[PDB]
């Protein structure tokens, strides 16, 4: 029935999907500006060069997540605004910024959990290989320090990444997000020099801090179901949870990269030597889940990498964009509590997409968004219930935002935003939260 008194309650967002103000004060350009500016990469025309314009409306977005009762509220910081150049010097003005709307939130009672890299990087370093330049994990942990000695005197929950398989394998192997390379080497090989600048930003963000951090990363876990039991599906299934699980936890748990996972790739694999391994496994206070959806594997012999098709199942509610199977959240939660290091836990990320209208009353009736987190909710408390040490959720998102290469089409809010006036208005599913949050609360 309840959780923690002590539970974090709270709602995500990212920079790049929200702020706007994208030329403004001194604000650089990341590989998201170039990427949604190129004809044809997000699916409507559209960019972030608005957004939600946060970057003057999060005292509006304040105002949501008071008005939801949370006590949290997980956001990013974008690098292009503290070191505009990528490497280089720092951009007071944009720090400044952070820390007001850090005092902000610590005034309204929201504590601020800092995402430093949801996927904004600065195109000069894409412009020297990006994410497959070793140079980039370095100037990355510059600037996890510049950002944490002014503000780590006030915000105490830092997560490094957010979600190194898309970075890696959608910007680099794909092609479908930032910055659009379509290469498995490059891809894994950015795979590990994101793995490796998280690594060095702990370190320094250690040796910055004004006083002790609970310092994470926060990696989407999508748990991996065989569609039968023959080898072929087995293997289908194990080949999918190396791709996207086990090749982030398994270096982080200190296990070195998954031999399997590095014999399917052969000469893709990149080259890690033990030195870069130890330094990815530098000791973190959390691990962030962000949870949506499983995979149900068939083989796939004639797919590329991992060779591994979904096997829809038309008996599961579909929202806009997947399907819905609370189930998996508290399985992958079991997973980690028996045969990983990590805790406590947070989830980091957990919600869902809808064709979101105001209805002729002025409200959002997003009943099956309401369903999802009742789901879900319900999930964790049998996680709780296990022995799962999880301390806190956030629903993704706070407001619906720019999707990536959806654009502003495709809306996870739990508060609907028009995008024309920049109005915000809270969806039913939000009001939900709220009465559950203060519920337990
Ligand atoms: O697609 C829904 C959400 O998925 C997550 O994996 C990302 O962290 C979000 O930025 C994105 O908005
Ligand atoms: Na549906």
């Amino acid at each position: 029935e309840r959780f923690p008194a002590d539970f974090v309650w709270g709602a995500a967002t990212a920079a790049y999907q929200i702020e706007g103000a994208v030329r403004e004060d001194g604000r650089g350009v990341s590989i998201w500006d170039t990427f949604s500016h190129t004809p044809g990469k997000i699916a409507d025309g559209t960019t972030g060069d608005v957004a939600c314009d946060s970057y003057h409306r999060y005292g509006e977005d304040i105002g949501l997540l008071n008005a939801l009762g949370m006590n949290a509220y997980r956001f990013s910081i974008a690098w292009p605004r503290i070191v505009p150049l990528g490497a280089g010097p720092i951009n007071q003005a944009g720090l400044d910024h952070y820390s007001r709307m850090v005092d902000a939130l610590l005034g309204a009672g929201l504590q601020p959990f800092v995402t430093l890299y949801h996927w904004d990087l600065p195109q000069p370093l894409e412009d020297r290989l990006g994410w497959g330049s070793r140079a980039t994990a370095t100037v990355f942990a510059e600037y996890a320090d510049i950002v944490v000695r002014q503000l780590g005197d006030r915000v105490t929950h830092w997560a490094t990444l957010n979600e190194p398989w898309c970075s890696a394998m959608l910007g680099y192997y794909l092609g479908v997000h930032a910055p659009g390379h379509t290469d498995l080497k490059r891809g894994l090989e950015a795979s590990h020099n994101l793995l490796l600048g998280h690594g060095l930003a702990v370190q320094a963000m250690r040796a910055a801090a004004p006083q002790p951090l609970q310092i994470g990363i926060v990696l989407q876990l999508t748990p991996t179901y065989p569609a039968s039991d023959s080898p072929e599906d087995v293997a289908a299934a194990r080949r999918f949870d190396g791709f996207v699980n086990r090749w982030f936890l398994d270096p982080l748990a200190g296990r070195g990269y998954p031999q399997d996972m590095l014999d399917y790739y052969g000469a893709a694999a990149p080259q890690a030597n033990p030195e870069d391994l130890t330094q990815i496994a530098a000791p973190l206070d959390w691990l962030g889940v962000n949870y949506y959806e499983r995979m149900r594997a068939v083989d796939a012999p004639d797919a590329s990498l991992p060779q591994a098709q979904r096997l829809d199942d038309p008996d599961l509610p579909h929202t806009a964009d997947r399907e819905v199977y609370p189930e998996g959240l508290y399985d992958i939660l079991l997973r980690l509590h028996n045969d990983y290091p990590f805790r406590p836990l947070y989830i980091t990320e957990n919600g869902c997409a809808l064709h979101d209208e105001i209805a002729e009353d002025g409200g959002i009736h997003d009943g099956q968004r309401q369903a999802f987190f009742e789901a879900h909710l319900a999930q964790l408390q049998r996680a709780l219930a296990a022995g799962v040490p999880l301390k806190g959720y956030f629903a993704w998102s706070l407001l619906d935002n720019f999707e990536w290469a959806m654009g502003l089409s495709m809306r996870y809010g739990i508060c609907y935003t028009n995008f024309e006036t920049l109005e915000r208005r809270i969806k039913d599913s939000g009001y939900w939260l709220r009465d559950f949050i203060a519920g337990q609360r």
